[PDB]
């Protein structure tokens, strides 16, 4: 006889208040990227990024995150 | 006989208050990146980034984070 | 006979108050990066970054973080 | 009486063998200008806020400048 | 009486073997200018806020400047 | 009486073997200028806030400057 | 003024005598050759042999050789 | 004045006598050759052999050789 | 004046006599050759052999050699 009672209670909160949001300037000055290689050989779960000039402007009004994971493994 | 009572209570809070948010200037001056290699050979869970000029502006009104993990493993 | 009673109570708070947030200037002066190699050979859980000139401006109104992990392992 | 009679048999010359590829690859750029009340007079050369790139490969950039003059 | 007669048999010369590839690859840049009330007069050369790049490869950059002059 | 007769048989010369690749690769840069009330007069050369790069590879940078002059 | 009298005499003999020539066997085992390469980039006077498997049985009745090089040169 | 009288006399003999030549066996075991490379980059007067497996049975009745080099040179 | 009288006389004999030549066996075991490389980068007069497996049975009835070099040189 085995008994398991997985009952994690959670009344938590993630909250923000901001009065105003703006006057944000993202003015990148270009640039030069050169990448040289011979063969590219990628196998089994490869994440790759080569030769990038990426610009990201991200202004969420409330970028709040609640991330939660629950896992029961009987065997 | 075995008994398990997994009941972690959580009434916590992650919170922020900000008066105003702005007058943020991100003006990068370019640059030069050169990468040279022979073969690229990546296998089994590889994360890679080569030859990058990335500019990120991130101004969340409230970048608050609750990250939580629960794990019960009977065996 | 075996009994386990996992009941960690949590009433904690992570909080911030800010008057105003701004007048932030990120003006990087470019630069020169040269990377030279022969073969790149990455295997089994490799995180890599080569030849980078990355600029990050991060101004959260409240960059508060609550990180918690719970783990019970009966065997 | 005046007898202005200069003589010039002079040579300005060059030899060059060969040159490779000529690649000009600008990387972009940012220029911002807020000019006001600019008064310029008589032979003014001016640049305000410039991000200029020049590749200049003449096979023989040889110059010969002469300024003869007489006045009375 | 005046007899202005300079004589010039002079050589300005160069020999060069060869040159390789000529690559000019600028990396971008930032220029910001807030000019006001600029009064420029008579033969003024000016640059304000410059991020300029020059590659200059003449096969023979030979120069010869002469400024002959007479006055009465 | 005046007899202005300089004579010039002079050589300005160079020999050069060979040269390699010419790579000019600027790394970007930041320029900020806040000029005000600038009064410039007569033959002024000026630079304010400059991030300038020059590659200058003449096969023969030979110069010859002469300034002949007579007055009465 | 200047004279050259190149008269190299040659009466040399290269000879062989054999009674009989035979009962020769070439029965080598079956060979294997694997070659793996990526890009091949051969330029200017390259001589190349890759992945060869040669079986040779050379039985001349008189494999005699006589090689002579004459090279007079005047400047 | 100059005089050159290049007259090397040659009466030399290279000779052989054999009674019989035979009962020769070439039975080597089966060989294996593996070569692995990435890029090959051969430039200017390269002589290259890769991955060879050569079996040779050379039974000349008279493998005699006579190699001679004459090289008069005047400047 | 200059006089040169290059007259090397040559009456030399290279000779051989054999009764019989045979009952020769070449039975080596099967050989294995593994070569592993990355990039090959050969420039200017490279002579290269990689991954070879050579079996040779050379039974000349008279493997006699006579090599001679004559080289008069004037300036």
């Amino acid at each position: 006889s085995v008994q398991i009672v997985y009952k994690p209670v959670d009344l938590s909160k993630v909250t923000s208040k901001c009065g105003s949001l703006g006057n944000i300037h993202h003015k990148p000055g270009g640039g030069q990227v050169e990448v040289k290689s011979e063969k590219l050989d990628f196998k089994d779960r490869v994440q790759s990024k080569i030769g990038s000039l990426d610009n990201i402007t991200h202004v969420p009004g409330g970028g709040n995150k609640k991330i939660e994971t629950h896992k029961l493994t009987f065997r």
